[PDB]
């Protein structure tokens, strides 16, 4: 509300009709229109006058006033605006201001100060809209880098690759003196699955070749979450991801028995993987097995109907069995086999190309390291 009330008024004593908008001048609207606009709202012959700090803004017609009361204001030509839109309805409704037809309308001239005037907020009438309604240590600057990843992966016998995805992120513990500007060069990725997160302080770089992003490092151990992919992310292992191993499953009818060869390979021979296992599962009706490995430990655990493969470090390898099966029933479904790795690489093939540091001299890079670690890998 700005509007208090729109009034008719009879300068008889009283407010002949009136309206309250919401609630608030009831009993209060007679006492002011009724003192008020006698003196001819204590004016001199001026639309604006205003007393006892309420604004009253009118027109005589006969012994009657029409007034609009306001205590604040939006506008100057508004307030007189509204006075002046119901100035031609009020004569519609009853042949000019006079105490008795004033009277007899109450409903209609209420009718229109609602519309008029809702909730003090000058609207807009006119005569037909009327009738629908009644009708310093820089010495020491080092960085480091350590990218964490695990991987997931759905495959089929086939080697299909089914559904994969990666996730990881990439933190960056420096130790700089300053505040120096850094800019972070990254090989550029693609992803089945989406989710890429960035830190604060990183920024875009538009460049016409190759992308590039670059931040000021919050000192400490921070995630990057960089631009470009981001230095937080889920990516897909699908999209470019790779899959340190892939399970060859020949399972064998030995006849009565079942000879199973697992066949695991790794990537480059260099590199090694870690906290391998492999997980091959076995039939309910299950007897005993006998299994050979060349590397690791391999143990048949039944409760888990599963072999359990664990191998401390591998360039790569594989592992044979010959299970003994008492024969109920007829030939079961194989589920799928799981493995469990660890490599020093990441296999969403992030690579820090490179990362170069402002604001000061050359820092040493000290380490970057790479930790993948298996997520849930699922081969049939």
């Amino acid at each position: 509300m700005v509007l208090l009330a729109a009034a008719v008024c009879t300068k008889a004593g009283k407010a002949i009709v009136s309206r309250q908008f919401v609630e608030m001048t009831r009993t209060r609207i007679e006492g002011l229109l009724a003192a008020f606009p006698k003196l001819m709202n204590t004016g001199k012959q001026h639309t604006f006058v205003e007393t006892e700090s309420v604004r009253y803004v009118y027109q005589p017609m006969e012994k009657l006033y029409m007034v609009l009361i306001t205590t604040k204001n939006s506008n100057i030509l508004e307030d007189l605006e509204t006075l002046r839109l119901f100035s031609r309805v009020i004569p519609e409704y009853c042949r000019a201001l006079e105490e008795n037809e004033i009277s007899e309308h109450c409903f209609d001239l209420i009718f229109a100060f609602d519309e008029i005037v809702a909730l003090g907020y000058r609207e807009n009438v006119n005569l037909a809209q009327i009738r629908t309604f009644t009708e310093p240590p820089i010495n020491m600057e080092s960085v480091h880098m350590k990218i964490e990843e695990k991987i997931t992966l759905t495959c089929g016998r086939d080697g299909g690759l089914q559904n994969m995805e990666l996730h990881g992120m990439i933190m960056l513990r420096i130790s700089d003196d300053k505040f120096g500007r850094i800019r972070l060069h990254v090989e550029n990725e693609d992803k089945k699955g989406v989710q890429l997160q960035t830190h604060p302080n990183v920024d875009k770089k538009l460049f016409t070749a190759e992308s590039l992003i670059g931040l000021k490092n919050p000192e400490k151990s921070f995630p990057v979450n960089s631009d470009v992919g981001v230095l937080k992310w889920r990516l897909q292992t699908t999209e470019e991801s790779f899959i340190p191993l892939t399970i060859n499953c020949w399972p064998s009818e030995s006849g009565n028995g079942c000879d199973v060869n697992i066949e695991y390979e790794l990537q480059e021979d260099n590199l090694e993987l870690n906290d391998v296992v492999i997980t091959i599962p076995l039939p309910s009706g299950v007897g005993a097995p006998v299994i050979g490995e060349i590397d690791g430990e391999y143990r048949h655990d039944s409760r888990r109907n599963t072999l359990e493969w664990c191998l401390p470090v591998i360039d790569a390898k594989n592992k044979s069995g010959s299970l003994e099966f008492s024969i109920p029933g007829q030939p079961n479904d194989f589920f799928p086999v799981q493995v469990s790795f660890i490599s020093k690489k990441n296999y969403c093939n992030i690579q820090v190309t490179k990362v170069t540091q402002v604001d000061g001299n050359s820092p040493v890079r000290f380490s970057t390291e790479t930790t993948f670690l298996v997520d849930k890998y699922e081969i049939l």
